[PDB]
């Protein structure tokens, strides 16, 4: 799918980033220690790895799975 303005409402299977690296779940701590995690934050959709946007960036992102990136955008199109 794409993603509608700023894609806060996005809630697709998409988790894969820009760079073609891998979304961290967003209940992981490893390898990015973060503080955005579904109990802290429990109406933002943060399933699995999904690319989300709890935070009103402009697109959906995630944490990666590359240690040395902590976040990108995900590589999805505005609708
Ligand atoms: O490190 C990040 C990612 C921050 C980026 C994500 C993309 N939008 C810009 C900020 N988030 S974190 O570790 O949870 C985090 C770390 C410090 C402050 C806030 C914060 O997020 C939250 F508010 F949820 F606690
Ligand atoms: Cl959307």
């Amino acid at each position: 799918q794409c993603y509608h303005g700023n894609g806060q409402s996005y809630r697709g299977t998409f988790s894969t980033t820009v760079t073609g690296r891998t979304c961290q779940s967003w209940s992981s701590m490893t390898p990015h220690r973060h503080q955005r995690t579904p109990e802290n934050y429990p109406n933002d959709g943060l399933t699995m790895n999904y690319c989300r946007n709890p935070d009103a960036d402009t697109g959906p992102w995630c944490f990666t799975m590359d240690p040395s990136i902590r976040w990108e955008y995900c590589a999805l199109t505005r609708c």
